[PDB]
């Protein structure tokens, strides 16, 4: 799709079998969800944005269905106020900015 | 321009006469800079990042030169770790996402 930015750029995503909405976020290096449970081992990580830092779990090689593509990427899980799709996932679907 | 997202999408801007770089950030509703000085009245505001909230000053009707366009918009000023260009500014230059 092509979208303008008059509204928040939410997309519907299936991540580890779980349906979620997430913000296409060109200012986010990684992808982040709250309230999903993913199997297997993970590693601890922290991330920073405005406001401060969020504590997360990092899962590698997780399935993400997004914009008709199936991608396998890293997902961070922690109590973000909104779910975000970062550049790590958007590069895999060839997303571009036009301005 | 059209850009991919393999690197962080920085752009050079002039905001209230000061040159800065800022991240084109589709996940940000508003535009925020650190360490700029703007004249005149302002209103207090907070913004919630992933971390909670950053305290800012809100300036209305501020010049921003971005991507060969000159726009007038609202700018928030406060100690963000990275300057961002949000959707309030990007809609004024007709930016779009393709994915
Ligand atoms: C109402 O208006 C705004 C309200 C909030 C923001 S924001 O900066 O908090 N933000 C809101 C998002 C989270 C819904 C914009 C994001 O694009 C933000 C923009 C950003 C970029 C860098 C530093 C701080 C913030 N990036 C981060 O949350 O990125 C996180 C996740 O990926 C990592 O890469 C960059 C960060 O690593 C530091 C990590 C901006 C305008
Ligand atoms: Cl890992
Ligand atoms: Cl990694
Ligand atoms: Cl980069
Ligand atoms: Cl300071
Ligand atoms: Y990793
Ligand atoms: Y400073």
């Amino acid at each position: 799709p092509q979208i303008t930015l008059w509204k928040r750029p939410f997309v519907t995503v299936k991540v580890g079998g779980q349906l979620k909405e997430a913000l296409l976020d060109t200012g986010a290096d990684n992808t982040i969800f709250e309230d999903i449970n993913l199997p297997g081992r993970w590693k601890p990580k922290m991330v920073g944005g405005i406001g401060g830092f969020l504590k997360v779990r990092e899962y590698d090689q997780v399935p993400i269905e997004i914009a008709g593509h199936k991608v396998i990427g890293t997902v961070l899980v922690g109590p973000t106020p909104v779910n975000v799709i970062g550049r790590d996932t958007m590069t895999q679907i060839g997303a571009t900015l036009n301005f």
